[PDB]
């Protein structure tokens, strides 16, 4: 199959996209999974040197596979101020010849909207979808605790909910074993919505909360239990054998220290594992 | 005075520390103030790239004017483990020829720590400081809201309370406001314990919730009311007349967008203010 690095893995250090992309390319990724901070400020700041780069991803063999945000639909939002920042993700994914951008669905779990907030939520991402599929673009919703995809069936509900064509789903492994649900199963029943995976592993159901996003975003936080995909929990070996004959990029996300040690030998397992 | 550039600043967008190191020494800043994880993650992957430039900040008038990040003292902290970050810390310290590390002073207002509990940190902090003080190195308390130094009588307690050589002052004079406190009379009741400050204004208070560590380190957070030094409430004009004849750094501590455009406009209105 094919894999990606993520920017967000890089969050908390300082590092150019070239060498990122240099990276990328010794170590066998395809493509890159570009977090939307990074891809705006390139824009503003970088764009003659991204532009080069650019120019030469396909002579790597690398590709923009998505560009991951977040965009705020909740009931509290200025929600033209949201469709403006969709407007600037389809002139940055135009730039990256990437035809994906990453969100998630709502900011708590299922179990706590109220079927009002819930309808009022599907409505907005519809419009969203429409937004997008006029730039012929898709918007995946990724699987996470605290969102409207924080169980299988809630996920598989929201995607009949907002029945549109360009809704599509970020498949996490990770957050969809901590719901309680099977991965491949989970793999099999949103196979039709599927654009992208998420790769990550955790020693111990104990250390979940150190996925929490503030301790992710936080330079402090705690990286207890993050471990390589053969090194956890979940069983990459079996989710790898059914999503290997897909066509779509997993991204290895790394959330922990040495992004770099970590990231390359990961590609020199994954490349050799029976 | 001496104004430098925080690393912090950056924190959302891929960008080399030599390409920081050349924006501050075009722009007229003396120092730079280098995020603990920026300087970790330079030490482990980018040493030889960054040794070449630690051996020219001299001649371009720059140096690492501090490290800054977060000990945790807290009860629930594994405190061996915190030692262990203070002696890399050293490491780093000695590497970037710098002799300050900004921490906090707990996670929670003063009004919310129990008598016993505020002995312990006090007991903590201390301890801290006999650390880097084998190290010639000062241990430099933020003045920030939620934590022991929320206010200007608690900060000036807490450094009665530890009473040992090692431990200072980084004035953050917006949280110093923000408290209800006069920014002049802070600085000079606190002046005996200064090694550094950080500038940052914002609009109107109403827009203080900014600067909560979850919004900031948060890529999609919210910058609303985060404004230049001169075209906010607090009066930077009034502090800058007390100030410029000491011998500290002043940071620009940004967290808002186009970082580069913003503290370059800053710095010509610095240099030339009156
Ligand atoms: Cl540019
Ligand atoms: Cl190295
Ligand atoms: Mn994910
Ligand atoms: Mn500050």
């Amino acid at each position: 199959m094919k894999y990606s690095l993520c920017t967000i893995s890089f969050r908390h250090q300082l590092i150019s996209f070239t060498d990122i992309v240099q990276f990328a390319y010794e170590n066998g990724f395809e493509g890159i999974e570009l977090w939307g901070t990074h891809a705006q400020n390139l824009y503003m700041q970088e764009y003659e040197t991204t532009e080069r780069e650019l120019n030469c991803l396909k002579d790597k063999t690398l590709e923009i596979t998505m560009i991951s945000d977040y965009l705020d639909i909740s009931l509290s939002a200025d929600f033209e101020k949201t469709i403006e920042k969709c407007e600037q993700l389809a002139i940055l994914a135009n730039w990256f010849k990437t035809n994906k951008i990453r969100t998630f669905a709502g900011q708590k779990g299922s179990a706590d909207f109220s079927q009002q907030e819930r309808q009022e939520y599907v409505n907005r991402i519809r419009m969203i979808c429409e937004l997008f599929a006029q730039h012929n673009m898709y918007v995946l919703l990724e699987t996470h605790p605290n969102t409207l995809t924080d169980t299988l069936p809630s996920t598989l509900e929201l995607l009949g909910e907002v029945d549109h064509p360009n809704l599509k789903i970020n498949l996490d492994f990770l957050h969809i074993w901590e719901s309680g649900a099977d991965p491949v199963d989970s793999f099999q029943q949103l196979r039709p919505w599927i654009q992208h995976y998420h790769f990550k592993n955790i020693s111990s159901a104990d250390y979940l909360h150190v996925f929490e996003p503030n301790n992710v975003y936080a330079a402090a936080g705690n990286r207890t239990g993050m471990v390589p995909l053969f090194e956890g929990i979940v069983n990459y070996d079996e989710i790898i054998q059914e999503v290997r004959d897909t066509d779509h990029f997993a991204s290895l996300e790394w959330f922990g220290h040495n992004a770099k040690d970590i990231l390359k030998a990961e590609m020199k397992v994954l490349t050799n594992r029976n």
